[PDB]
Formats: structure tokens, C-alpha cells, sequence
């Protein structure tokens, strides 16, 4: 009844955006206030919303039936007929695209192998590359149920349609705003996460991305609002709310040092007071703890960073 | 304080054995029924076994530091002083190596990249081979924290040694067996899963590995005891256990169709009775239900095969 948290420590997490490991825990107040993220979205009482799945081996990865052509001076183009990432049908319906879809822009290195279903399928393998974004002239639909890639070749390839499964590779161009799932249209999308009191921030959880230039690669930040256990927890246990937030502290268990207390909303996000400018990283080693229920304008105690210095100037 | 299960479908779960999506649910009389898997163990008291992680991004990785040396003849020769994933520091304890770490034979194809730590890491990445099972001259001890790859090269390479992460690519000569892990000595092992009651099998959670011959990649089938959900569950929850085992439905709950009753021992492993000597597959979109604390002697409703035909002969 009361709602707990796992005690699962930040870096012993999965990302809920892109499929690695949770390696920062940050607040940072230059970045989007709001963001729209549609994967790791969940409220407290359990309710999923955007695209966002139960299975971290999901997130930001797609199925489809694919359909390869030459299209002379491109390379090799596939259409891709989304599916559901279990092989179900993709219908489009009160959500921007198919389960896990990724839900920020630029340009993304896939990797797309034949399905498996059983022990003997032979299976191919092809690198494409798919713009995320809206572009420019077409066409991507995500939401319809239709994308596009290509990868570049003087000529062209063995490639017989199928059943695929894409993961993502590597991003280029990265920009951590949502792709255009639907041509223009208005679109089914989780909420901007906020709102936030004065001087209250979203605590981020994050990962790196591989990030390619051409040649050059180099490591890019994408944060996410919890990490994907704490979405499957509170989708599996469909808690009863009951105030506007919750009252966490974060605390290191093995010391017992209390780092900060925060705030998360029922909504599926966690602020913290920090009136700083830059960046704030915490250790990812503690474990969150729930307090008791809290009003909406319940005042948190600050945090600062730990470095004092200062000049007189 | 009973214990529950989450109400999350096979096919939307992910595997702890190999990181990839549930694809399949079966028994099978024909495989080893005692299987020893380090990975994908927990207890139903929250007990975790092994090498077992907590993250699904964890599973059949692993970090290390690494020192690169060209050897003629051979090509590249990483050396890997392995650490945990979450970057610190591996020592060798009461399980056979770092957590997540592959608990299976064959040979691995990983690829290996810089640890992500920060925005504008410069990332380099390398595809090696790495043979998982007890070979055969030498030398691999991934319990007392070493262990080797290579890649094939005519000539050497820029390669710079430092911190990295090693994700599985393919798999060649898979074998289901663990590896050496500690060059021949005894070493912490999770035991056999088992015993099962006469007629009972070993419910197992599918998904497939790309297991390459040169060319020709084509599936092949790993199983795991637990998805990785319900590991996490099972470890976050540290529920009270009041009897041997637990009596399961299997049921879909859009038609309410009762598939089958099975027995989630306590030790973290499920069983059906079943007397055919084939695989039975099952549906991966119902759920399982707790139904009531049950002995160890308790009889399970035997399932079969749903397809009757028989011939006089």
C-alpha cells in the first residue's frame, strides 16, 4: 500500500532512452526545463504514457517488414512497415509510434537484422542510416506506421525483403528534441514534464550515446526522468496515490550519508532546489528512499555544489 | 507480503542470459534438465545466485582495462584486466566473475569500446573474438579477473589501451555449458537448478543468439530460468517465503484462457509436468498469477501437446 522504491543504485541501472547502462545522476540548470521526452515516461500510481515500453532491450530500437530497392545515386533505400518489437501489429493509435521508437532527433546509425523466431533461421545484416527529424521535403511517419532508410553504395545489394529488428548504433547531428511522428499532423504525445516550483530543477538520469563525425567518434549525453526499473516498478505495481508528490531522500547506505532530498511528482519526475548555473553531479551510489506524501508546494531543502571557491574579482 | 508476480508478458520481457527481447516459451525433456546458468539467478526471497546483475544491459558484457599488443602471426592481442560494469573495481569473490559475465561456451564475437564517462570522450572500438570455455593450453581466468581476445590483423593497429566496455556480437560453436572460470581450480558457483519431481520440467524463457559460421549467420536458442523483470522484482521485493514453492497459473487475461498451472520453487526456477519427449512451445502473451504456497511434493495438472494425431504404426 504505502509506496516504496527499489533499492537499486543509480549506476546499477538501465537507461530508459538509450539502451545502455545509467552512468550520471545530474541536475543542470542550462538544459530544456521541460523536456517531452516519450520513452521512460510513467506516473507513480503505474500509468505509461508515450511510447514508452516495459523491456529496456526496447528502448530506441524498432521491428518492421522491410522492403529494399536501388535508388540510383542514394544506395540501397528500405521501406520499413513498423510492427510492434513482440511482432504484433503496429496500429496507430493514442501514442506517437510503435513501443520504444525513438523519441529525439538527428541522424541514427541502425543495425538491422532478419527476426528470430527459431534455431536454424538464417539471418542478414545491413548498416543503415535514418534522419529523425523533420525533413524536409518528406517523408517519415512514424506514427502512420512508415519510415525510410538508406546506406550508401556505388551498387547495389543481395538484400530480400523480410521481417527486421533495428537497433541503434550511433546518432550524428544529435538534438535532443522529439522527431516528427507524423508528418505535420498533430500527434498523440506524453506531456512536457513539469511543472516545477521557483528554483526547483528535473534530476536526470544519463547515459552516453556514440557519437560519429564521419570518423571523430565522441561520447553524447541523453538524460532520462527515471531509469527503466523504476518504470517497471510502478507499471507492475499500479500503486495508490494519494497527494501530489513524494518526499525522497537520497542517502548512501554502506555510510549512511543523506546526499539531498527531492521531490517526485506523481507525474513521473523528480526535482530537486539548486539555484546554481551549471551543472550539478551527484554520486551514483546511493539508494532513493520514500519520506511520506507532500503537497504540490512543499519547499525542499537546497542543494549546492561542493566546490566553495569563489573570486572577490 | 504474499508474494505476487508482475502481470508483464514473456513476449514483452527481456532475457537474462543474452540481451535481447523474450521471443519464446517452452519446455523441452530432450535438453539437460540440471543446467548450472550463472546469470539470470535469484531466489524467490530476493536471494541473488552467480554472477547475476541487476541491469538487463549487463548481461553477457563486461568491462575491463585494456592493454593491446600486436603478436606475429595472430594479429592483435588484448589483454583485459576486468572490472565491474559499473567502473569499479572487480575482486575475486563469492561468485565465478563479474557480474553479468557470459556463463555459457563457444566463441564470442564483442565489441569493445571506450568507457563512456563524459560528453567529447574521444571513443575508439575494436571487434574481437574471445574464446569463452576451458582452452586448452592456456589461459583464461575471468574469476581472478583476466582474461583475452583477439582480432585477426596482416599487420598492427593505432591501439591505444585503456577502460572499456565489450558488448556480444555473435556467437560460434555455442555451447550451454559454463566456462573455465578459474583455469582448472574450484571456484563460487550458483548449483544446478533443480531437483524437479518425476514427470516435472524446467519452464524456459527463450531468446536467440546470431551464431555465425564465418558466414552464414543463422539463430540459435539460449533459455534462462527467470526473465530479467522478474529477477529484479524478486530482488527488490526480499519477500517473506512460507513453504517450498509456489503453485502458478499461466492465463490470458484479454480471454481469460487458463494456459497451465506450474511451480515456482523458492530456489527461483519453474516447473511444469510434462511426459511428451518433444519441445512444447506456449503462448508468450499471458501472465503468470500467484495462487498459494504449495510442498515440494505438491502434483502439478500434467499439459501436453495440442496437436493429437497418432499413428497405429
Amino acid at each position: 500500500r504505502m509506496v516504496d522504491l527499489p533499492v537499486i543504485q543509480p549506476r546499477l541501472c538501465t537507461h530508459a532512452r538509450w539502451p545502455a547502462p545509467v552512468y550520471g545522476l545530474l541536475v543542470d540548470p542550462s538544459l530544456p526545463s521541460n523536456p517531452q521526452w516519450q520513452n521512460g515516461r510513467v506516473h507513480v500510481d503505474g500509468t505509461l504514457l508515450g511510447t514508452t515500453p516495459i523491456s529496456g532491450s526496447w528502448v530506441s530500437c524498432f521491428a518492421a517488414e522491410a522492403a529494399y530497392e536501388f535508388q540510383s545515386g542514394t544506395g540501397e533505400v528500405a521501406t520499413f512497415t513498423l510492427i510492434e518489437q513482440d511482432g504484433s501489429a503496429y496500429v496507430p493509435g493514442d501514442r506517437a509510434a510503435p513501443l520504444g521508437y525513438p523519441d529525439f532527433s538527428g541522424q541514427l546509425e541502425i543495425e538491422v537484422q532478419t527476426e528470430t523466431t527459431k534455431t536454424g533461421d538464417k539471418l542478414k545484416v545491413t548498416t543503415f542510416e535514418m534522419i529523425l527529424g523533420p525533413t524536409t521535403n518528406a517523408d517519415q511517419a512514424p506514427y502512420q506506421g512508415r519510415v525510410f532508410a538508406s546506406v550508401t553504395a556505388a551498387a547495389s545489394l543481395d538484400l530480400v525483403d523480410g521481417r527486421v529488428r533495428a537497433v541503434p548504433r550511433s546518432i550524428y547531428g544529435f538534438q535532443d528534441t522529439i522527431p516528427e511522428y507524423n508528418d505535420g499532423l498533430l500527434v498523440p504525445l506524453a506531456p512536457p514534464i513539469g511543472p516545477f516550483l521557483p528554483g526547483e530543477v528535473l534530476l536526470r538520469f544519463r547515459t552516453y550515446m556514440r557519437q560519429i563525425d564521419t570518423a571523430d567518434a565522441a561520447a553524447e549525453a541523453i538524460d532520462c526522468a527515471l531509469p527503466q526499473e523504476f518504470v517497471s516498478w510502478f507499471a507492475s505495481n499500479a500503486f495508490t496515490v494519494q497527494s501530489e508528490a513524494l518526499l525522497l531522500r537520497y542517502r548512501n547506505t554502506l555510510t549512511g550519508q543523506l546526499l539531498f532530498e527531492c521531490k517526485l511528482y506523481n507525474e513521473g519526475y523528480i526535482a530537486l532546489s539548486y539555484s546554481g548555473s551549471g551543472p550539478l553531479t551527484f554520486p551514483t551510489d546511493g539508494i532513493f528512499e520514500v519520506v511520506s506524501w507532500v503537497p504540490r508546494l512543499y519547499q525542499l531543502a537546497s542543494v549546492g555544489s561542493l566546490a566553495t571557491g569563489r573570486m572577490l574579482k
